[PDB]
């Protein structure tokens, strides 16, 4: 479970959030892209995985799960390319819950930023800062007692 | 020291790498960006501290030290903004190293995608990896015994 993620895809402003979601802290990465295709999704777990020691990747759906590019580059970078059926039914909740969440956060932020990416690095921020310990806190700590 | 992160800007195919470095780690996130303007050093600076507990850059040069829109960043992120006069002159030696040792690692992986940001990101992998402990597992041992 220390190397444990979960993708999530949202929309809003006609543009594609994609969120990596470390499934034990809560902590997240997100990027705006135009559309979720298998390169952007592919670019991005390799940029996941070179900032923290991804194990295995849950993917957000079918087509992710699907994508030779997407396989490709769990290849290089030594990811277990999983599906991200909710065999737990608390995730699809807890995703939902998340998604909510953060374009609250967006919302708050929204005006103090020309473009959507600065928004929601915005919202990144403040998700893993808040606090009693925030996802910050909770991912090293529980990194530093798998080393 | 912790917190403390330094910037570093270094050209490759007309284009430009940007990077931050945990000092006390040897850590680092990276981009590539047409152009070092103060809107990209911003935004990268806002990206790493939602990432990491980020107290202190010292800037890469005189041009973001001065930026009124990096400045704004660090307001808006909690960041220390600071100048990067090499007061310790070794540092000067070991920015320039890591230089070299990031393009070293780019050429060995860069007939492996199309464009350099992908590279980049090979080399930011490999970089972080690398062990005897690797740069990944000090900044996050550093951080958990910091908390
Ligand atoms: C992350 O560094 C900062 C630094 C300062 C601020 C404070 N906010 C403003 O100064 C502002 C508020 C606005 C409010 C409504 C409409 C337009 C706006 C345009 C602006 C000016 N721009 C240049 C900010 C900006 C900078 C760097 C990259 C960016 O995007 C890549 C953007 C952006 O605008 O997204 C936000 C973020
Ligand atoms: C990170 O996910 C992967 C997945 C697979 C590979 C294996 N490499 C190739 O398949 C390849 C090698 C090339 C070698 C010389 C010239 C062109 C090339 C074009 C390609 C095909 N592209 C689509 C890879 C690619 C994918 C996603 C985003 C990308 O950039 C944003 C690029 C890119 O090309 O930069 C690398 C990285």
């Amino acid at each position: 479970s220390p190397g444990i993620w979960q993708l999530d895809c949202t929309h809003l402003e006609g543009k594609v959030i994609l969120v990596a979601v470390h499934v034990a802290s809560g902590y997240i990465e997100a990027e705006v892209i135009p559309a979720e295709t298998g390169q952007e999704t592919a670019y991005f777990l390799l940029k996941l995985a070179g900032r923290w020691p991804v194990k295995t990747v849950h993917t957000d759906n079918g087509s992710n799960f699907t994508s030779t590019t997407v396989k490709a580059a769990c290849w290089w970078a030594g990811i277990k390319q999983e599906d991200g059926i909710p065999y737990n039914p608390q995730s699809q909740g807890v995703i939902e819950s998340m998604n909510k969440e953060l374009k609250k956060i967006i919302g708050q932020v929204r005006d103090q930023a020309e473009h959507l990416k600065t928004a929601v690095q915005m919202a990144v921020f403040i998700h893993n800062h808040k606090r009693g310990y925030s996802a910050g806190e909770r991912i090293v700590d529980i990194i530093a007692t798998d080393i």
